[PDB]
């Protein structure tokens, strides 16, 4: 859950939000679905820009949420916890997600908004690893800019079964379309540049 240090931080950069974001999440009926619920609970009450509400009926990873706005199904999903080192990651989502800008160059943005091709990106994670949240982050902002993007940052604490059955032997561990992408630290740009 927030501790009291990630809630009051939180709290301070949603008032970053211009737009209003919506968490929709997947649960079944596991511990762990119940630390998704409620951490997604006390997300939302830190702000009035943000709501809460599920969808337990999606073919996607339980439990996990997107990140998007009303009225769309455009934005990246976390699957398992979002919080340990991956919580700046959420943040960001959010603030994007919520119309805060990304520090990024707008050259770089558009050529991000500009790229064919559909891409299903999958970053598997570890709630301790430090290297993990510039790639988790690169990949949610192209989700967030180019709707053909789609990307779901995997909590390997939550999905382990999938750690062995795809060999995954660090992380992050990228995957595109369903094929190894990259492991290990990468920039947005040279990931950018990778998919045209």
């Amino acid at each position: 859950m927030l501790d009291t240090n990630m809630k009051t931080q939180l709290r301070a950069y949603l008032e970053k939000l211009t737009k209003p974001v919506e968490l929709i999440a997947t649960l079944d009926d596991s511990a762990k679905s119940a630390e998704i619920k409620e951490l997604l609970a006390e997300i939302a009450e830190l702000s009035d820009k943000v709501t809460f509400k599920e969808d337990n009926t999606l073919p996607v990873r339980k439990p996990s949420f997107l990140i998007t706005n009303p009225g769309s199904q455009q934005g990246p999903r976390f699957a398992g916890s979002p919080l340990g080192h991956e919580f700046t990651s959420l943040v960001l989502a959010l603030l994007w997600t919520g119309g805060h800008p990304s520090k990024e160059a707008q050259s770089l943005l558009e050529q991000i908004r500009d790229i064919d091709g559909d891409f299903e990106f999958e970053t598997y994670y570890s709630l301790s690893c430090h290297n993990c949240p510039d790639v988790v982050q690169a990949l949610n902002l192209m989700a967030v800019l180019n709707p053909r993007i789609k990307h779901t940052a995997i909590d390997g604490g939550t999905f382990q079964n999938e750690i062995t059955e795809r060999n995954v032997m660090g992380v992050p561990a990228v995957f595109v379309n369903g094929k190894e992408f990259g492991q290990g630290r990468m920039t947005l740009t040279e990931i950018v540049a990778k998919v045209d």
